[PDB]
């Protein structure tokens, strides 16, 4: 039974529980890291988004995360391809570090094309004023179901920057093949809701801890995401 | 013993000769691929080559291919880590593909770190100019022992062009976590030069065929080689 802890079951030991987990440690692109050594490009766009506000499938607590899954409606498009999103969840503190910081909570954007290759966008938030995107999520997993809109075509802001790389999935069974979007201005959340988040999430960190990076390949990104 | 060729030891059925062996089926940045959308970057890279006319160890035919390994004095500098070439070896035709175009020969020239990590730069080579610095290696591969000198400073010319991303070895073990290196500009071979080192690999193609592409993240860049 895999979780953060430093006993038995801990990510230093995931590769143990299951052979399945093996790649979590003899994987050589396994996420997070701090990423600190990019490239910068001119190049134009290749990334588009599709999001819509949609009503959450589910909102609930599953692998020591709060996660809200959806009807497959939503998409990135990335090289041309759509990506549908599967689900948003939460870590906390934020798994990927931006030369050396850390920020309290991250989300991650959680896709998949129809070849099964998995694309994940990362986003941090800072303490600060109230979110109301967040709202539905926090209304929904409290409540029984008839999940409310979650706003998806609010969320990010209107122009990002990302570093984007190969890795991991942070978690067993700790899949490579992952393409990520770690995306650099953090959006806001209040205090308050930054409890109320942990607290759904048993007040037990979910961060992995950073892996080994064998020159991890980062070029520096813009994208529109309306 | 693995080979090329596609009865119980071929690409398809590596990873089953040997659980060392695993990874060319399990990983997800396995190598080759063809490398057709890459982030442009403007700046000369900070990569320092520290390459001399050196006398091989060895010229010999190993693992399907023609390979020269080397006294452990040359280096490529990347990220201010000193990797320390191990040897030069061929194969026909070229194993990466540049927008789909072929290459009917390239060399890879192997790299580790201290800390072991992997740096192989790859370069092809077109039918045209007989190339001086082919031919310690032709001569050096019909000679007993006391090779002569591989004019390895002059292999390359000052100023590259090269892809860069994180990929794997392309033959067993197909270890991943490799720094990869592709250069744009061919080189030359002679029409005779090229006939002559593909009868020292048996006439036999000792091509990898190309793997899947899990979205691998390369930028283009620059470089000087002195
Ligand atoms: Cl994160
Ligand atoms: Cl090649
Ligand atoms: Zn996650
Ligand atoms: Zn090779």
């Amino acid at each position: 039974k895999w979780d953060y802890k430093n006993k038995e079951n801990g990510p230093h030991r995931w590769d143990k529980l299951h052979k399945d987990f093996e790649v979590c440690k003899s994987g050589k692109s396994q996420s997070p890291i701090n990423i600190e050594h990019y490239y910068h490009t001119q190049d134009k766009a290749d990334l588009q988004f599709k999001y819509a506000a949609s009503k959450p499938k589910a909102v609930f607590f599953t692998h020591h995360t709060l996660k809200a899954s959806f009807e497959p409606t939503n998409h990135i498009n990335y090289r041309g391809h759509d990506y549908v999103l599967d689900n948003v969840h939460f870590h906390a503190p934020m798994e990927f570090l931006i030369n050396n910081k850390t920020r309290p909570l991250s989300a991650h954007f959680v896709h998949k094309d129809a070849k099964g290759r998995l694309l994940v966008l990362a986003i941090g938030f800072e303490e600060g004023k109230e979110n109301p995107n967040l709202d539905p999520i926090l209304e929904g997993i409290q409540k029984k179901q008839n999940f409310k809109e979650v706003a998806l075509d609010a969320f990010l802001p209107k122009s990002i920057n990302y570093y984007h790389f190969n890795g991991s999935l942070t978690a067993p069974p700790c899949t490579e093949g992952v393409a990520w979007f770690v995306v650099e201005e953090p959006l806001e959340v209040s205090a308050k809701q930054l409890a109320e988040i942990k607290k759904r999430m048993k007040n037990s960190p979910n961060q992995r801890p950073v892996q080994p990076d064998y020159n991890t390949v980062i070029i520096k990104r813009s994208a529109e995401t309306r």
